[PDB]
């Protein structure tokens, strides 16, 4: 076939019921994730090709960067609760991997302050049990699906994207092949 199990995607031996339709995992410590977000704009190009009705979920993971890794998962929870993903994603990536100015929870906080979220609003979210459960959700989703590597994308809790099986000579072509694969899996 043109799309084949084990080539552009793999199948989960143990499907995850009730899972989000398109589910993406990343880490601000993850070098390919930096690429996926700032150079390739994967999440975005997947959206542009998804059917109508399909929601996209993106979660942070704990297994990179130890203690700060966990802080970042909580901050991503804050970002999701406040609806400011599109304002902190880039400064967080660059603060961790480009400038290396993010070294503590306080530095993570500075990124939000500079993006214009008010301190009181950030600290209140940070400490909220809405954010605790949003952290819980991120962890549970990663736990449900084997997850020991990022970037990762899952479609309907049953298929997992396999970017190693796509040509990377051309970045634009890689992205489209990726997005089309998601759309194919989506319609499956």
């Amino acid at each position: 076939a043109q799309y084949e199990d084990g080539k552009q995607y793999t199948t989960l031996e143990k499907p995850v019921a009730g899972a989000p339709q398109v589910l993406e995992f990343f880490s601000f410590f993850c070098p390919h994730c930096y690429q996926f977000e700032e150079v390739l704009h994967i999440s975005d190009n997947v959206k542009k090709k998804l059917p109508e009705g399909v929601k996209m979920t993106k979660y942070h993971v704990n297994f990179m960067g130890g203690d700060l890794g966990k802080d970042l998962t909580q901050a991503w929870a804050v970002a999701m609760a406040l609806g400011v993903e599109d304002k902190v994603t880039v400064p967080l990536f660059e603060g961790v991997q480009k400038t290396q100015t993010i070294r503590s929870a306080s530095d993570i906080r500075d990124v939000f302050i500079n993006a214009g979220i008010k301190g009181e609003e950030y600290d209140a979210a940070w400490n909220s049990f809405v954010v605790k459960s949003l952290v819980a959700q991120q962890e549970k989703a990663a736990a449900d699906v084997q997850l020991r590597g990022v970037p990762a994308m899952f479609v309907n809790g049953k298929y997992q994207l396999n970017p190693q099986g796509m040509d990377t000579s051309n970045m634009d072509v890689f992205v489209q092949q990726y997005a089309d694969t998601v759309k194919y899996l989506s319609e499956k």
